[PDB]
């Protein structure tokens, strides 16, 4: 046998950081969950009981906290790039660092209509994430995402004109509920190293905000022909607004809300135009995915 | 043997309802999870295989949807009271109905600074709940609550002066993080029946809003001596603001954030005044409870 | 205002203990999650910022580990009684200790047909639990339980003869699937203190084993008229086999498996006698409860 | 813009099937959760609101149940291959089907030492899974796995000789607890189509059993130098026992159990040789991965 692939590290590292402005009194908090997995000349730890090549996962954990103490933790694209760069530079034999960060929401409270200097609310389980792959000799590959953004619209969703054959029972509809949990990812141009990442720092928060704004407005305003059609519109708009993105990926469950025929009980009318009470379905669910990039077709368009 | 207690019914009934204003176009959505458990002269279903006394749980489910079609689902205190009253009135042999409702958030989206007529966001996993116990001959007992309201303050929390003995390692502190998931319950005066519940309908939304406002403002503004002291202040204020409440209960985890001594690494200072990076602890957690009512002591106060 | 009820302590305390037989080499492991909440003369911690009355939850945590080091952790009824007794004896002003223990399975592996001396498998998420309430001047109240015991039978379950009215759609059946997650609790006679608990120690493991055996055999062998009828049979048998139990409680979800009519597709027959493929329903679910004790009726039986 | 990748289908489809031997009375149950995602000439559903190319996810769901009615559901490698083949053959424009199956345990109960004909227990949350990718013109790629197999050994695990630098605090150890949740995957040689899959059917259950046996015996018997070294031994043995496997992947968390120094309390000794009570750590956790294949090095070995 031989090792074809290997990576190892510390997962589920919870990290909080506070910033205190001593002049104003305003405090700002950041909370995340971090995973760092390393690759390199480590195969003998597996094949030969050679622990000399292992940077202990406990040490990786220590390193995450030390790096958070010595550097900004925001934007997460930057923090992940710093962290990943550290491992490949510090250790000659480590040649890739794979850093995943999940950022948790701590939104400043408004009390009596004024932002409070040191109190926060988890206003959504929506996350902001990064995946930062730092590969020695091949720069820094970053995928940014938002996830867990749960939305519903009560009309202006349709689904008709789909293929009908002997496996089909679904009724066409011109007016349904649409609900999903948005997972949207934007993949950056490869960066050559930490300097190039730093050179684009403002773009990270700005692009996250654009992606979220586009998602919400397109969901709310598109009289939707399908999940497929709506999600494509989101992606094409995000690409148009940030040239340093190469692709946008959406992964969207179709969280079905079924009508309930109550006509068996006193002729109650609760379907079609009279549908008011619905049964949310926990499972199963449609799952619709696509990755959108910029076009390069010049003929047969 | 004999049956000392019995109740049965349908749990985990997911319910959506929409309201459509055909004049304005504005739609409003409600989503909940409902449980109804019945008591009564049902013991022979257990002892004698006598199914004649069983209102099938499937029928209970149907009844939940029919009741939602025929009645408002808001405030949940009202809906639960209607639902529970139905079972004890419809079925001579059923003498109590226990209705639990968890209300899920669907907050209207603002798009380009304007409220959207039919698009919504799950802006928090915080819930609004009721427990409505309709007991034939003894009226309607309602407990209302908010739960899953997750908050953090980064300073203005203290914990010193606690008992110290041979089991104690904890350091006193004059400046710590405080974070919790708020579960707050207000218990109403017994209502004689559905008419009395209906007579107080506006008070339900108003008292929920008061409880939430008091919780947030007291958490944010109290320079806290302990979880115990802070939560008591919340409860006493809610009681002062609604005379139809008899008691207020809080159940609060103390979600610990530990300092990380980094002085072993290059003399880094990350404790006390220089603490910036902390380790959120998933477990264990303090758990602090109290039920507060109005005083009746006239001496030794 | 005044404090009507209060309790506080440490929840979610994970504990492992190993026993090593140095003669034989056999090691045995125990893992649990512990909660201890205290009551007593603590109201001024809430009303007056008086922390002097607080045994810190951090100290409660330390105490759990020290007690596990100094005492057996099995049976959990005993460990909980020791732990709870400690708090009311050590602290004059603490008058009740409420100890909840969840015991996790670590079953010894058999390797090549021989029990291994120090390797274990989590063979089920089923738990064995206790609730031990140590109340000064009123002894020790113990409720023992098994939970998370998930079972299914594919036939020999029926449900017919239930009430039928204008809310009823359910078809009677003489042959269905029955599946549940068993939560079964046996409530012991009050014990006067720790000596009386110790005097009955062998009965704890023996009664847990009886309850589990009765549950499984009655589920498997009863041609069930209903969940209600089957669960009552379980309870009556457990009571007959341990006179120091006062009551047995079951709480059983009815985890529905629906037939799927496929006759619309090529006349496929998948209902009634030809039902082979079913749709497990995640929600909603029936929920059936009862508490059974010994009879005291002497007339009208 | 243009669609660079797309797939869509139905996720979280719960499926039960029973087999009834009418001669013997013995019934056998199977339960799974199925996901099917399709690829093909579907881009216009995203770009042009062209629903004609969509096989509705509701129809995919129907198809899963019809296929389970008409075919064996075991081994899951076979069922997934049948299912996936159906979509690419039935629909000219669909060119790949990606079928994921999670198989749930329903182990036959033994009652009074005899296997019961129709009663089952969920004896573990361990799963048996498949990922079957049916790609038109490129055969059938199958990855089989076991997951959720949670184990612990109380000694015969070590971790010393790892890299030590200014980021390292971890103490070397010659005797520790090792616990993990095993996720093990074996990747089959590409199959040309359904006939070739069928030709190897007995190998699927046999290889799953081998992988599980090797995992448990190697975990129990290896005096482990590291997670890395132990997991490599597992993989190399599985490869040696099934030549139709190309690679074996393990993904193993290191679920840490920390010693608790109690020497501050009455000089209690609970570390090193006297360690009995430990604190299981929920997070963070090491995470150790490798993919092992057969060697092709002929020099510098
Ligand atoms: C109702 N429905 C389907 O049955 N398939 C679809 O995804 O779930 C699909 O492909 N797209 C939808 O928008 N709606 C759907
Ligand atoms: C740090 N700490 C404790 O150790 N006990 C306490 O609850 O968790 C307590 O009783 N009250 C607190 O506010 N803080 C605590
Ligand atoms: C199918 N079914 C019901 O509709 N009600 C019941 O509980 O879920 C009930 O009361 N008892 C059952 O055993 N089966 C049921
Ligand atoms: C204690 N410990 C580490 O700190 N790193 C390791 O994974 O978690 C590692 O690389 N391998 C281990 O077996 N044990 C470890």
């Amino acid at each position: 046998s031989a090792v074809k692939a290997a990576r190892y590290g510390k997962d589920n590292v919870r990290v909080y950081k506070v910033h205190k402005d001593e002049k104003t009194g305003v405090q700002t908090v950041y909370e995340m969950t971090v995973c760092v997995l390393l690759e390199g000349e480590i195969e003998t730890s597996y094949t030969k009981a050679d622990n000399s090549v292992i940077v202990a996962t406990d040490s990786i954990k220590n390193t995450i906290y030390i790096t958070a103490k010595q550097n900004p933790v925001t934007p997460p694209e930057l923090f992940g790039s710093i962290l990943g760069t550290h491992f490949i530079e510090k250790y000659n034999h480590i040649h890739a660092a794979h850093v995943n960060i999940v950022c948790h929401r701590w939104t400043r409270m408004d009390i009596d209509g004024k932002p409070h200097p040191h109190s926060f609310i988890r206003d959504s389980e929506e996350k902001r994430n990064v995946q930062v792959d730092v590969v020695e000799g091949k720069g820094i590959d970053i995928k940014s995402s938002l996830s867990g953004l749960t939305v519903l619209k009560s009309t202006n969703s349709q689904f008709w004109g789909f293929l009908r054959d002997e496996y089909t029972t679904l009724k066409e509809t011109w007016d349904r509920i649409l609900s999903t949990d948005v997972d949207a990812t934007w993949q950056w141009k490869n960066f050559s190293g930490l300097q190039e990442v730093r050179s684009h720092v403002p773009k990270f928060d700005a692009t996250w905000a654009t992606a979220r704004e586009v998602t919400l407005k397109t969901f709310a305003e598109d009289n939707s022909a399908s999940v497929q059609a709506t999600m494509y519109k989101m992606a094409e708009q995000i690409l148009a607004r940030q040239q340093l993105i190469e692709t946008v990926e959406y992964s969207l469950p179709n969280k079905h809300y079924f009508e309930i025929d109550l006509s068996w009980h006193k002729g109650l009318q609760n379907t079609g135009k009279n549908a008011e009470v619905f049964a949310p379905q926990s499972d199963p669910n449609g799952l619709i995915k696509c990755t959108v990039g910029r076009s390069s077709l010049k003929s047969k368009l």
